[PDB]
Order: C-alpha cells, then sequence, then structure tokens
C-alpha cells in the first residue's frame, strides 16, 4: 500500500512524537517532585503547629492550677484580716463602754468623798 | 534505499508501542500531579484555619490575663488596707486596756478613803 519514502516520512513524524512526548515525561516528572517536595514543608510545619498548640495547652492547665492556688491563699488571707478588724473593733467598742462606767464610779467616788470632808470640817 | 518496505512497517510499529507508553506515562504523571497539588490546597487551607484560631485565642488570652492582673491588684490592695487597719485598732486596744488598769487601781484607792472619811464622821 504505501512506498518506502511513505514509510520514512512517517517514521520522521513518529520519532519527533516520540522526542515531545519524552520532554512531557521530564517536565511533569520535575512538577510532580517540586509538588512532593512542597506537601512535606507544609506536613513539617502543620506538624509544629499541632505540636507547638498541645504545649502551650499542657502548660496552660497547669499555670491555671497555679493561679487557683494563689488566689484561694490571698484570700483566706484576706478572710482573717477582715474578721480580725471586726473582732478588734467590737473589744474596742466593748472596752470603751466598761471605761465610761468606770468614769462614773469614780465621778461618784469624787462626790462621796467631798461630802464626807465637809463633815470633818465640823466634828 | 537501506531498508525495504517490510522492515519499515514493523518499525512503524515499534515507534507506536513506544509512543502508546509515553502516553500512558503522561497520564499517569497528571494524576498523580493532579492529586498532589489538591493535597498541598488541603493543607494550606487548613494551616490558615489553626492560623486564625490561633489568633483569636492569642487576643482572648491577652485580655483575659489583663481582667486576672487587675483583680489580683484588687484583692490584694484591699488586704494591704486591712492589716493597716488591724496594727491601728491593735494599738488604740492596748491603750484603752491601761486606761482600764489606770482606772481600776483608782477606784480602790477612792473606795479606801471613803472608809476612812466615814470612820473619821462614825457613818
Amino acid at each position: 500500500s504505501w512506498s518506502v519514502k511513505e514509510l520514512e516520512d512517517k517514521n520522521e513524524e513518529l520519532l519527533s512524537e516520540i522526542a515531545h512526548l519524552k520532554n512531557e515525561v521530564a517536565r511533569l516528572k520535575k512538577l510532580l517532585q517540586r509538588c512532593l517536595a512542597a506537601n512535606q514543608e507544609l506536613r513539617d510545619a502543620m506538624r509544629q503547629s499541632n505540636q507547638i498548640l498541645r504545649e502551650r495547652a499542657e502548660e496552660l492547665l497547669h499555670f491555671q492550677a497555679s493561679q487557683r492556688e494563689e488566689k484561694e491563699f490571698l484570700m483566706s488571707k484576706f478572710q482573717e484580716a477582715r474578721k480580725l478588724v471586726e473582732r478588734l473593733g467590737l473589744e474596742k467598742l466593748e472596752l470603751e463602754d466598761k471605761n465610761e462606767e468606770l468614769l462614773s464610779e469614780i465621778a461618784h467616788l469624787k462626790n462621796e468623798v467631798a461630802r464626807l470632808k465637809k463633815l470633818v470640817g465640823e466634828r
């Protein structure tokens, strides 16, 4: 059907077609190798994000427990002091009432002393 | 005119089988590159969500600690004022107790003087 020259021209055509397809394979392998390397950089950085996020969540749980331990201890110191103010103030009022009753006894004893001394400047 | 018609036809079949192999490689490498590009997009879309969540939580922690620091300032500043109030009331209570002991000694002396003055007038 086909001559020698026609088969040679088709051979020349197929060889140029093999050369083009081989440049595509080499181009697609360079692309795939960069994309696989880019996927490795994204996976190493995403691993670090989850790893820092886990580290910061575990140190925050122990920090909140320490803040609770410090907040309880300062609070109990404020309550012990406030109660001490209420007790010192009431004991101060009970001492001031007792002192004013004593002054009334002294004022009565002083009047009694003067009354008896006018009696002795007569006898 | 080196090669015959039958030799050129067998070579033609040979070049075609190489094109069929290269065409399966190109289609295979395009599926790999397309899957890898899609995987990188899923990693970059998730990386951006993590960074946006990580950015919100760092801003909610920055403002939360500022209130914790201000509640620690306010519960502490109340405890300092109470301690000052305890030390002041303690001095006022000690001088009221000294006055109470001063008054009781005065009463006992005035009563002895009253009895002595009553014995002079015979009351």
